[PDB]
């Protein structure tokens, strides 16, 4: 199994690292697209022509007691990102369920709308399931991502503080 890393800034201060294991025997399509947006490998985005990297991306979305969404990369906001494959792929799996926090899993704008963006639930959230795959797990910096789940937000969700990836990559064994 691949694991990744966060090295994750708030208003420009470290914060600390958030290290992901990524389940890529259940869902091996979704996983590489994580991976290689954590190391960059795949260049230029095809619609976007933005890099295909977490590096500097925000922390776009907060909602507390609920989940931490990122990964937009080319817009900063929701509206932008893209998969390494060229545009969205397919929902690969609904095996893995939204039932604890610290959960990593695709957000969307629908079914089979999978791009760069993700998140990580904070609490357990069942309905999610069918609607969002979940391909990973934090295994440390969970007190990142509570400190990240507890910025103030403005009115569509989005932190205050800038709370950005300031490195990223995968951690080869």
């Amino acid at each position: 199994r691949p694991r990744c890393f966060f090295d994750i800034a708030i208003n420009n201060q470290p914060a600390g690292r958030v290290v992901f294991e990524l389940f890529s025997d259940v869902c091996p399509k979704t996983c590489e697209n994580f991976r290689c947006l954590c190391t960059g490998e795949k260049g230029t985005g095809k619609s976007t022509q933005k890099p295909l990297h977490y590096k500097s991306c925000l922390f776009h979305r907060v909602v507390k007691d609920f989940m931490v969404q990122g990964g937009d990369f080319s817009e900063g906001n929701g509206r932008g990102g893209e998969s390494i494959y060229g545009g969205f792929f397919e929902d690969e799996s609904f095996a893995v369920k939204h039932n604890a926090a610290f959960l990593l899993s695709m957000a969307n704008r629908g079914k089979d709308t999978n791009g760069s963006q993700f998140f990580i639930t904070t609490k357990p959230t069942p309905h999610l399931d069918g609607h969002h795959v979940v391909f990973g797990q934090v295994i440390s910096g969970q007190e990142v991502v509570r400190e990240i789940e507890n910025q103030k937000t403005d009115a569509a969700s989005k932190p205050f503080a800038e709370v950005r990836i300031l490195s990223c990559g995968e951690l080869i064994p």
